[PDB]
């Protein structure tokens, strides 16, 4: 029994779902998924930006093995050889798909998906939002629309819907044979553009407004400016914390994105089930990072912080699986550089080289003694490495000068009951234990003996 593979891959999503203990979001169909499955509350990716964390899973790679740390370098622009996901299903005989964004750059791996449908541009639906757009291409300007969109429009009017409208018709076309699909559902990345009924789930005033405070002691570089938010059409440009109203809106508009995912993720379930596959496919439900909706006063993801580094992570063995566990969680500290060696043990296949391990003994016994650290990296341009470990309570981060190794900052957070720690308590003499432990695991994963970081990020 080789079972087929069905990924949930959900761009920029932190684990705001209501099965995760979210009192604002509203997501019955991802909330249903967890009821039949295992759910990892202590999940981890090895670096908080798109083009990095998605290479690193779809290779089994960390980001410092493949010396990628932004987001302008394809894979197969630097490294041809490394043997992929649907490179090594293609080669064992599975259909290979790939539905909006799973690879950062579409062009990576191509041609090892049998059936390939290419994540799609943005669209702005408000004739307001197509007028701005107008108006910028008729004054030379190529610039964003605003950050987020409520038009009241069908869910095919935006990429997601059009997403599980591919993701349906292509499970009934693949029916009889193996197969690994990944849906890459785009939202809740900006522009935060849904349709209206996932806004009106909502009240923008309901939501509670973070605090506008920056860890005390925090490297300088832990967190950015958010440059990624400031590019959008609207976003001051020229301040540090925006306003009670905006910031309301952006946590509003993430919300209701979310929500229109998790309607899309109900839709491609609900065909898994009409076509009798459930019965031999497992399901996982993943995120390439977490992200920031005002936490800090702080936007977007880009950082080694707790808040940006965990994910939501849920795994349905198919349902003819004997030892299969639904509903139940772990608190097993996994990454995500583990899911290609979990699937190869799936399925049963001879795998590459990895830095991950494979977790399908936590998916089947979800309190398994597990491992003692997570580990991811951050760079800060060419010249400074941050890396970090989190043991599950504690996350001690090093901002390293990534030629020589030497400390240039160093960072202890406490985790025990939250994502979030406004005190770096590196140096404080009632943490010297921690901070000891926790750096001889960090520097476990990240020697100071073995030579520079790799740097292999192109124009
Ligand atoms: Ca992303």
């Amino acid at each position: 029994s080789q079972p087929n593979v069905l990924v949930f891959y959900v761009d920029d999503l932190r684990a705001e779902l209501g099965c995760y203990g979210s009192k604002t979001a509203i997501t019955p169909n991802i909330d249903k998924l967890a009821t039949e499955g295992v759910q990892f509350n202590k999940a981890y990716v090895q670096q908080a930006i798109c083009a990095p964390s998605r290479m690193s899973t779809l290779t089994g790679l960390r980001p410092e093995t493949l010396g990628i740390y932004s987001i302008f370098t394809p894979l197969r622009s630097v490294h041809k050889d490394v043997v992929s996901v649907p490179q090594l299903f293609k080669e064992n005989g599975y259909k290979t798909v790939s539905i909006g964004k799973v690879y950062h750059h579409g062009t990576d791996d191509k041609n090892q998906w049998t059936n390939y449908f290419t994540k799609e541009p943005n669209t702005y639906n408000k004739p307001e939002n197509i007028a701005l757009l107008e108006q910028f291409k008729k004054e030379g300007k190529k610039a964003n629309g605003p950050a987020f969109e409520n038009a009241d429009v069908a869910d095919e009017a935006y990429k997601d819907g059009r997403a599980a409208k591919y993701a349906v018709e292509t499970l009934k076309k693949l029916k009889n044979d193996k197969f690994i699909m990944f849906v890459g559902f785009s939202k809740p990345h900006l522009p935060f553009n849904a349709p209206k009924k996932y806004w009106d789930l909502y009240d923008k005033n309901n939501f509670e407004i973070p605090e506008r405070k920056k860890p005390e002691n925090m490297y300088r570089l832990a967190l950015t400016n958010w440059g990624e938010l400031k590019g959008y059409h609207g976003i001051p440009n020229d301040v540090e914390y925006l306003d009670d109203n905006l910031t309301r809106d952006l946590i509003h508009g993430y919300h209701a994105s979310i929500s229109y995912v998790d309607a899309q993720v109900g839709k491609v379930m609900e065909a898994l089930e009409a076509l009798g596959l459930r019965k031999n496919t497992t399901v996982i439900f993943m995120s390439d990072h977490g992200y920031k909706i005002g936490e800090y006063g702080a936007w977007c993801k880009h950082s080694n912080e707790e808040i940006d580094v965990r994910v939501p992570l849920i795994v349905s063995r198919e349902t003819s699986y004997k030892g299969r566990v639904a509903g139940k969680t772990s608190d097993a500290l996994v990454e995500n550089v583990d899911i290609f060696p979990t699937l190869v043990e799936l399925c049963g296949l001879e795998g590459p080289k990895t830095d991950g391990k494979s977790i399908l003994q936590v998916i089947d016994r979800p309190n398994t003694p597990w491992d003692q650290v997570a580990t991811a990296v951050y760079a800060r341009g060419k010249n400074i490495m941050g890396c970090t470990a989190t043991d599950g309570e504690w996350r001690y981060t090093e901002w390293r000068d990534a030629k020589t190794q030497d400390i240039l900052g160093a960072e202890l957070y406490e985790h025990k009951n939250s994502l979030l720690s406004f005190k770096n308590l590196s140096g404080n003499t009632k943490y010297k234990k921690e901070e000891a432990r926790m750096k001889g695991l960090l520097e476990t994963q990240f020697p100071r003996n073995q030579g520079p970081f790799l740097q292999h990020d192109t124009p």
